[PDB]
């Protein structure tokens, strides 16, 4: 519960804002077949032309307005081109004799857009958003979107538009209003009506493991992020528990607390349940690491390429959890329970650290030599996996910044899944789909199994001769799972969107959808 | 054949090749197990698990018909040897004729399917003992259940494992068997793999014994000579493309990567074509660097290997080893082009540089970001040349990133391309072959990092750290509207623990010709 | 006997230690060859090779007391094969009594000395023969020539290798019987029996050390070496004493404290004496690098190649010392009375360690300005040299894992000696050949004295010009010594057999050899 510090001004808890600004936007769907009213604000037409590489814009709904529809002739708009994520914004007197800004996003040639091509057409729309003092936004889709199509446009409308201010203080934006009104136009508008509040509460798991992750490791510590869990559980009335040091002592949970040894904070397991009233059809445990601050330990991050600024960033995994704990607990899926676990502690240089070459025994009795001080989060992950198995669930699902090679062979767009059971590595790449979080399904290789032989130990932690270092953290964590089907996504290449220097929040609308299929 | 240019006199002018092979006198006989075993001769192991019982007791069901050896193996002495994978023990006593005779077993662990790496320990083990013994017969007993891809595969990774290469040295341990005898359950099924395997194991040998070769032996006018030999003993169409007929065709990107060599950029193209009506025309391309020094991006960064990158023809090698496959199993139906643009990257004061601006034959130009980045200089234009033959399929395989090594590592190759169907094809032969590879994603979000703000095109990202998909992303701008796929085989092509080729890809291709 | 401290219950608070060994329970008979040898049950195994002809035929020359087991060894069926060294071939057949036997050879090669290396690689071949096969005996043959000191040593070497050490396995045990007894067949065998015995001793003290070095640092740190050192004392009837911290100021120790300052482990200093019971007539200490885990301190090996992984193995000096007092206090030599002397300590990062730049004092009044915390074995090994001497010896031998360098000098197989008196380098060389464990002499140049004169200081730590960093460690150590014949061995190339992945115990044979020949 108590947060240590070092000096007074040590800060003692995460900053969380839950009643963001978004919260307070009026959304409003309207069938297009009624026609477009333009009444203030600003009103931006999705427009795209199939077949037409860099083609004109045509402007085809009605638009219950004869000033506005005069302007938007083909004649007028014929200089115009659809080159995806370009906009233009035009300014004209509508009938009632009032200025309204009219403008639009040009969505491209190909009439099926990809969940970047989308991302691309939203940082348009919200820089348009940007330095002018709006009230009302009001979107016209002139092209063709799925369901899960138009709830990732609005999710991701929401999370590029909210600017996180909590750690500003003389350098707030003076000039940063938020609309009050968002009104929506597309066809068929009764089945998007749904879509709407969903993509708020997706919105929200997401930006809250963004609050998270971007919140640095001295305010986002093993004792700030398990009790800001525990708010977390306590608002939405799921069962919680967060397990000390003496605890995790007698359920022998070696390779996780040799980790945090080193560290001025207490080891804390966060263990988060939902239960649907009903009959409980599946039982799964979601897992995410949840290293607070990774220095690499006595094997430093010092190397050139080691990103040691960014290991705030190493706790994205347990983000993702929580935010999937706040939108399943949101929504209330029927037919499961769910229990959202991460073994949480901080990879530090002391005294008290573990060393390279320490042989430490796992809570299933496994003795592991440590080769290197910096592969930490399988080691905390073994133990967590060991707790998700004896809870006896259908399916593990662990989530993790892990392997920095994932940068060299996904990169920053996909997120790599290794598994067991191929059943479950298809619902993940289902979910992966109607989440619109890209994931590519990677091998665990077996062939690899055997340099992981330790001279001394029952097994090691890494690798000598094997540079696939993804694929062999995923063989050493399969040695921690008996008999339960298991998945393992590996963050680490996008979690953080390196380019607008902030996180994704990436797996919390993938791991909901998991659950929600499920 | 071009004449080879000398520095000195002493430089050779030809890679040596073993046509012949030990390998070739091997007489094999497949019998089936229900039968009982005749151990009368030679060298028998018996390849024995334990299902469930981890590391557990070897136990012998077969009859044999040598009451000495019977009493070998009996359950009381077998008990005292363990199943673990790899583990072997074997024995010399004299039969029931006082005849010298030797019997052992392999361990093949407790899990009843082998995987392909669990049968290539088996072999190693095999071949250990191959290697230190000196009778004329071993007979293989197979208490296992294989299925025929796995027979075929045990069979080529005998064959290839035993075979030693000495043409670059100038046993009195051992002696080449003359006799292979097999005991499996329905014999009459697998009999038909064995001519086959012998078949994929010396295209898989030869593409070895190329890539083996160093690079003052394997230069681009030895290695196209080195074509031109094996296209003449199978029948094959042939034509080299010398420099003259090169910049008649405008290949700039390929030109560029050899102007710093003292050997002449050689175009091979062999052609297998079937007697019956083609339904089916394939371009196999293969990345053809006869050594990679970088260049100006010279590798001498840590862990560079510039030490082995004799090897850096490996894909050129695989492509020349499946057309021996072919011209030797000669499908029908189909017409196949084997094509390399074979050179060499050097450093000179003639060498392209790290900025130049190049012109491809399709009339892209491209911005050369790293010199190292040569291979896909050379396959951009050999796409273009393999597109314009007007076939159905285009597979190119590559030793192209050092990244593999880190994705993949040294098991399985990549496989990326721009059609579902012809990946699950290539999928499918990886199966058959028992040579694996994993499919990997053309991300097209990555695909604006290779815009030039002077060329049509970037050779390289500046930002992106996935160079094996930035790589493809690349490539995929010299197919206009055919299937292709690219396997890069950087991480897998060489054994680094045997200090050797594996020769892979050959079986992977030519699997893929024979059952599409 | 202190309290190991502990961050957590789960570590360690003793280093495990196997005594009675697989190899105690060994019954070793010797039989001279004249008699012919009887072949019954177990595995035979003839030491055969063919001097002039490299890989020349086997041919089996002892007289075998069994017809069948004669006629199956006959040379027609043996020049079949042939004496590569390490090649090694099985034979089944039935002997006269009509029940089957195991016999074989081992190639021992064309050149009839071994060497060290020769022998081991031959020992290295029987142990595979001996593994993966249930046994209860084996029985060599010696067709080949050895001194008494080579048959020891071939002893040594089969006990060591064959001996699997699994304390730290848990789950991973191999399912690995021993032979209850070995027979040996030598010419004039009544001349070599006094061996036997000798080397179970060596073999066990070589174990005693590998054991402590293998262990990891949680479990071997300065308080539970310290006291190990104690129960072993205890079991010898050694004296003992060990010195703390208290203690440790009081004789002003400031080089060797100030290297474990940023340890969680009090420093302890390790004191054995072994006296003879008769007139004593030689005095000598053995002084051992007693570096439990070295990160390197502010100077973190974090430099490629710096084998951070392997600093378990550092304290590897203090373990040969206590392998030798184990031999010593068994054999009991007289006329001798022996100091086995270690300043133990772990070398960390702390807000309490040591700094770059740091000047210390050690306990003979020498200042000294640290260049690099990662030389601190020099000082640990300053302050227990002072105290060495103090005792009135004759002889000061240092053992220690002391620089990087050995590797680039001689490499894995030979360590260097360096020392202040021939006659005292000479005994040592004569050890390592009656030891087998062998040792090159290297020059303490004194031209590079001039590059350890500090500005400030007494003395530098560290040159900053001269590369020839195991000179320039002997000069550093030389200064400690003021009238005392001293020899100091740098082991830190040949300690850890590296291709096998395990400690070879060195210095332990060699170090009782120069005790015992004295
Ligand atoms: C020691 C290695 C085998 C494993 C090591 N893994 C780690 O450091 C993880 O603990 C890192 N948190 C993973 C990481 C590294 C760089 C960028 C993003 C994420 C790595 O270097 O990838
Ligand atoms: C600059 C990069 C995008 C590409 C570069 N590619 C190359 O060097 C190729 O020409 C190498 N032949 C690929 C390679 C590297 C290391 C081991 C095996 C194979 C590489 O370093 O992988
Ligand atoms: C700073 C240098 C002059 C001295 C430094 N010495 C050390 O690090 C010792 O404390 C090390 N124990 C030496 C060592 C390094 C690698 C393998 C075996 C032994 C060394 O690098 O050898
Ligand atoms: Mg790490
Ligand atoms: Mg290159
Ligand atoms: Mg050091
Ligand atoms: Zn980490
Ligand atoms: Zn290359
Ligand atoms: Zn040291």
């Amino acid at each position: 519960s108590e947060v240590p510090q070092v000096v007074s001004l040590d800060p003692t808890s995460i900053p969380i804002e839950y009643n963001t600004p978004i919260h307070d936007i009026k959304v409003q769907v309207y069938d297009i077949k009624g026609g477009c009213n333009v009444e203030e604000g600003l009103t931006i037409f999705l427009v795209n032309n199939p077949g037409k590489e860099n083609g004109p814009v045509k402007i085809s709904s009605k638009v219950n307005d004869k000033q506005v529809s005069e302007f938007l002739k083909d004649e007028n708009m014929e200089k115009f081109n659809v080159k995806l994520g370009t906009s233009k914004h035009f300014y004209m007197f509508n009938d009632n004799k009032n200025s309204v800004a009219v403008g639009y996003v040009g969505c491209g040639s190909v009439a099926d857009l990809s969940e970047a091509d989308m991302k691309r057409v939203v940082l348009s729309l919200v820089t348009m958003l940007h330095d002018n003092k709006l009230s009302k936004l009001t979107v016209v889709f002139e092209i063709n979107v799925d369901k899960n199509l138009f709830r990732f446009f609005l999710e991701t409308l929401f999370y590029e538009y909210m600017t996180d201010e909590r750690f500003k203080s003389t350098d707030k934006n003076v000039n940063m209003e938020y609309i009050k009104h968002l009104g929506v136009y597309i066809n068929n508008a009764d089945t998007y009506k749904e879509e709407v509040e969903k993509a708020r509460v997706y919105y929200f798991g997401t930006y809250y493991a963004s609050q998270l992750i971007a919140a640095p490791s001295n305010y986002c510590n093993p004792v700030s992020l398990s009790n800001a869990a525990v708010e977390l559980a306590q608002k939405l009335n799921l069962e919680y528990k967060i397990l000390g040091v003496k605890e995790l002592e007698e359920l022998k949970m070696g390779a996780y607390l040799s980790v945090g040894k080193g560290s001025m904070y207490p080891n804390k397991f966060i263990h988060l349940t939902y239960k649907s009233k009903g009959d409980v059809k599946k039982k799964i445990a979601l897992v995410g690491k949840g290293i607070t601050f990774d220095s690499g330990g006595y094997n430093l991050k010092a190397a050139p390429g080691s990103m040691i600024d960014l290991m705030k960033f190493d706790m994205s995994g347990c983000a993702a959890v929580l935010g999937c704990a706040y939108c399943v607990g949101t929504l209330k899926p029927e037919n499961v329970e769910i229990h959202f676990l991460s073994a949480v502690c901080e990879n530090m240089v002391s005294k008290n650290s573990y060393r390279p070459g320490d042989i430490i025994t796992a809570s299933n009795g496994k003795t592991i030599e440590v080769g290197n001080t910096d592969a930490e989060g399988r080691l905390t992950l073994a133990d967590a996996l060991v707790y998700a198995e004896k809870l006896g669930v259908d399916y593990i699902v662990d989530i993790a910044t892990l392997t920095g090679a994932m940068l060299y062979s996904l990169g920053t767009s996909y997120a790599g899944v290794f598994g067991n059971n191929e059943e479950l590595i298809n619902k993940i790449l289902q979910s992966s789909k109607t989440s619109n979080e890209p994931v590519w399904w990677l091998p665990i290789i077996n062939e690899y199994r055997a340099t992981l032989n330790s001279k001394y130990a029952d097994i090691n932690q890494i690798s000598s001769s094997v540079k696939a270092s993804s694929i062999v953290a995923s063989l050493f964590l399969k040695e921690f799972v008996q008999n339960t089907a298991w998945a393992h996504i590996d963050i680490a290449g996008v979690s953080w969107n390196f380019k607008a220097r902030k996180p994704k929040g990436f797996g919390v609308r993938l791991l909901t959808e998991f659950v929600l299929n499920d």
